[PDB]
DNA sequence: ATGCGCT
């Protein structure tokens, strides 16, 4: 009979029943299809997962896939072996479980297959030596989704007792909220230092003009602190003789980057075209839906081999040899790049204009990388003058390399050891050190990602959350801690400390692995996090003086 | 009258 196949992106599954044509009939999940809705009834009712009877759970299919799951029903009959091909990780894994109990039928009737690409010579691989659900992974996926459960469904409830009503707490949510906290009193508590710069206008003995900065004096970093200093030390430079000492040059190149992942996509398009997170998201959905770009949910910046050879392929032809690396560029989902290299931004007049530019930034991230470095010809000139030490440095580019895809947007007169410099004019400079900046929206994303706490397909509904939740408010496109995330901050590090550790994610990870790799068991797992947790959780419930949280 | 994180 008929092979019925399942994906969780429809966009994928229209190219892969292409890639494989009739015969079979290849559908989406659409996503997840089923999900959640000493003891209490209410609140076992509620998190839909009871902590005291062994975490039996209730599963309810989603208020908007029962369309999905219907279609997928009667789809069922005229398939002679059901083939769940979700992600290999265990979000996927437990995507793959969900649907094998929702659809029923017998285990032998279902089969597990992952497709590498869309390439025939990956398509085809799916079905040669495929396997089963990994029953690990999916508990491992439960473990996880329970904690973040508990969490939230016991921990907000304190806080509305305790503080006020409507609040929330959580893994990811108050972490985020507390790096925001941290930045805000880190700001508020700068105290900015003085400090005083001079450049010296000279002339070469041919007559040229060369700027120099003052790094020494008496051998020590030339820094004052005050304008007293800055002209005790100018009025010396006044009438020293200068002379050059060195003259370095040398060869020096600039990298390009790799291509973009979710996370960075967000920051280059916030960096370059003034792009939101959820905007940017938006456009990249559009893009990738048009078959134009690969999943815009990505942690990954790697590239197939294919996508490899065709953009050396397509540098070859268009830039030439200097351009093309004698190997392969190589460095530490797919990274998100376009389909097919040979389609320029310009071409797709079916897309918003956003969308071009965004298509545009992703297309060149993706050629430069794998381009040759720009080279330079650096000059390093050190000067003397009484116990002072001057510095001068030039730049000269001699081949653009991958600048010549992405652009960006120096010349030290010649002189020799030993040559004697005229002095014109001293320019003393007064300055002071900055706070640490703001957090921008793709910017707290960057620490977010740099720490592994959220998730590419989370990181934008985390940035909302935060702020409909009333902890911090965005202004000027940067972040500014409200007062009651801090209140919120301060009570959950004070009764909950290991949540609200940043690494807690990590160490959860590590422990979720060993649930995947049966060195431990979910439950036991569980029971274990629960015991902590609730060993906490009592003890906030007490009135302040028996260590319990503070109401406001 | 109510809250999490992920696809
Ligand atoms: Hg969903
Ligand atoms: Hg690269
Ligand atoms: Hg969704």
């Amino acid at each position: 009979g008929k092979a019925l196949v399942i994906v969780e992106s429809p966009a994928k599954a229209k190219t892969i029943n292409k890639y494989l044509g009739s015969d079979y009939v290849v559908k989406s999940s659409v996503g997840h299809i089923r999900d959640l809705p000493d003891e209490r009834g209410a609140l076992v009712n509620r998190m839909g997962v009871d902590p005291w009877h062994n975490w039996e759970a209730h599963y309810e299919v989603l208020p908007g896939k029962e369309k999905v799951v219907s279609e997928l029903k009667q789809l069922a009959e005229k398939a002679d072996h059901i083939y769940l091909a979700t992600n290999l990780d265990r979000e996927g894994e437990a995507i793959a479980w969900h649907l094998r109990e929702v659809i029923g039928g017998d285990d032998a009737r279902y089969s597990r297959v992952v497709f590498n690409e869309i390439t025939k010579n990956a398509i085809r691989q799916a079905f040669n030596k495929p396997g089963e659900l990994n029953i690990d992974r999916v508990n491992a996926q439960q473990a996880r989704r329970f904690m973040d459960r508990v969490v939230g469904y016991m921990v907000s409830p304190l806080l509305w007792k305790k503080i006020a009503r409507g609040l929330s707490a959580g893994r990811v949510q108050s972490v985020a909220v507390r790096l925001v906290v941290e930045r805000e009193r880190e700001i508020k508590a700068f105290v900015p230092e003085e400090f005083w710069e001079v450049d010296a206008s000279t002339t070469t003995p041919s007559g040229e003009a060369l700027a120099l900065q003052v790094t020494h004096q008496n051998d020590k970093p030339f820094r004052p602190v005050n304008k007293e200093q800055t002209q005790a030390a100018v009025s010396l430079l006044e009438k020293a003789r200068y002379s050059v000492l060195e003259r370095e040059d040398k060869p020096t190149t600039s990298k390009p980057g790799a291509p973009f992942i979710t996370s960075t996509l967000q920051q280059a398009a916030s960096t370059r075209l003034g792009f939101g997170v959820k905007k940017t998201m938006m456009m990249a959905q559009r893009l990738y839906e048009a078959g134009y770009i690969t999943y815009m949910r990505t942690d990954s910046t790697n590239l197939s081999q294919d996508a490899v050879n065709m953009v050396r392929g397509y540098i070859s032809d268009n830039f030439g040899k200097k351009y093309l690396p004698e190997s392969p560029n190589q460095y530490a989902h797919e990274a998100i790049r376009p389909s097919d290299v040979n389609v320029m931004a310009e071409s797709l007049k079916d897309m918003e204009a956003d969308a071009q530019k965004l298509y545009q930034l992703i297309w060149r991230q993706f050629v430069a990388c794998q381009m040759t470095p720009a080279k330079y010809d650096s000059t390093t000139l050190t000067v003397g003058a009484g116990d002072f030490r001057l510095k001068a440095r030039g730049r000269i580019l001699r081949f653009d390399g991958w600048t010549k895809v992405m652009p960006a947007l120096r010349i030290l007169p010649a002189v020799n050891k030993g040559d004697a410099l005229t002095l014109v004019e001293l320019t003393p400079a007064q300055h002071f050190t900055k706070p640490p900046a703001r957090f921008s929206e793709a910017s707290l994303v960057k620490e977010l990602e740099k720490r592994g706490i959220g998730r590419p397909s989370t990181y934008a509904s985390i940035i909302s959350t935060i702020q409909d939740r009333g902890y911090v408010r965005v202004e000027n496109r940067r972040f500014y801690a409200e007062k009651m995330g801090e209140i919120v901050t301060d009570r959950l590090e004070e009764n909950f400390r290991e949540l609200m550790n940043y690494d807690f994610t990590a160490q959860m990870e590590n422990s979720l692995d060993q649930v995947a790799n049966h060195e431990a068991e979910w439950k036991a797992v569980l029971d274990h996090f629960f015991s902590d947790f609730t060993q906490q959780l009592d003890k906030a419930e007490k009135d302040p003086e028996e260590g319990g949280m503070r109401p406001n």
